[PDB]
């Protein structure tokens, strides 16, 4: 946990646009929302974390507790179960809501919280570097 606590922000990624070109997650919007995701919250709560995607174009942000999963709707996933835990070092959310699921695992090593965006079909390495 002793990691993911401040402010990021996004600097490498790529395969947004192949992943939301058949996630569903765009198909259009991701052309542009691929790139426009400059800043990203994260605040450790108590048991809990919240995240805040502070963008220009768009924002969202949910509070999540480590070791529960939770039915609910980002503008960029829909509705969808979350289930979010952290083994080892790994924050490991699994986000479970019918016809697939898909991971959207966490970690820093170096200085940059890695993101690890897999579906069936299709990756995304999403990387974001603490800025505060």
């Amino acid at each position: 946990v002793d990691a993911f606590v401040g402010t990021w922000k996004l600097v490498d990624s790529k395969n947004f646009d192949d992943y939301m070109k058949s996630l569903g997650v765009g198909f259009a919007t991701r052309q542009v929302g691929n790139m426009t995701k400059p800043t990203t919250i994260i605040e450790v709560n108590g048991d809990t974390v919240i995240i805040k995607t502070q963008s220009t174009f768009k924002n969202t942000e949910i509070s999540f507790k480590l070791g529960v999963e939770f039915d609910e709707t980002t503008a960029d996933d829909r509705k969808v179960k979350s289930i979010v835990t952290l083994d080892g070092g790994k924050l490991v959310h699994v986000q479970k809501w019918n016809g697939q699921e898909t991971s959207l695992v966490r970690e820093m090593v170096d200085g940059k919280l890695i993101l690890t965006l897999t579906h069936g079909t299709a990756v995304c390495t999403r990387t974001y570097e603490k800025q505060a």
